[PDB]
């Protein structure tokens, strides 16, 4: 398993290093989102959790096409606030209900090293 904990503080850094095997072997959910919401990378963990499968959902929007659950200003907006301003680092729990069991989770929002891309991260509560 990586040695990653959930909510770390310099966990952008730490993920920085993952190839793909390594990203899935995290002990969370790990999806890196483009500014618009385009998923660039989605972890075995996170398709585990939601019942998603990570090679049909890396390269559409997260938003329109996989979550529409999270397109609210709860969640998307959040997410759209810190893209526009290049701070993002929140915590809040939600429920995942689309296409699966309802399911309370943790998400960890954080801007990636390149300033360019964004991460959701996701564990169960
Ligand atoms: C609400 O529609 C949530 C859906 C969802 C959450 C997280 C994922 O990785 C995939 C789908």
């Amino acid at each position: 398993m990586e040695h990653v904990a959930f909510g770390s503080e310099d966990i952008e850094n730490t993920l920085a290093k993952m190839d793909d095997g390594q990203l899935d072997g995290l002990a969370f959910g790990a999806i890196q989102l483009d500014g618009d919401g385009n998923i660039l990378q989605y972890n075995a963990a996170e398709g585990d959790i939601v019942g998603r499968d990570p090679k049909q959902v890396i390269g559409k929007n997260f938003f329109k096409d996989v979550a529409p659950c999270t397109d609210s200003p709860e969640f998307y907006g959040k997410f759209k606030e810190g893209v526009a301003s290049g701070n993002l680092n929140t915590m809040f729990e939600y429920t995942f209900d689309y296409q699966m069991t309802p399911t309370k989770v943790k998400v960890h929002m954080k801007k990636a090293l390149s300033g360019d891309s964004y991460w959701v991260f996701v564990k169960r509560v």
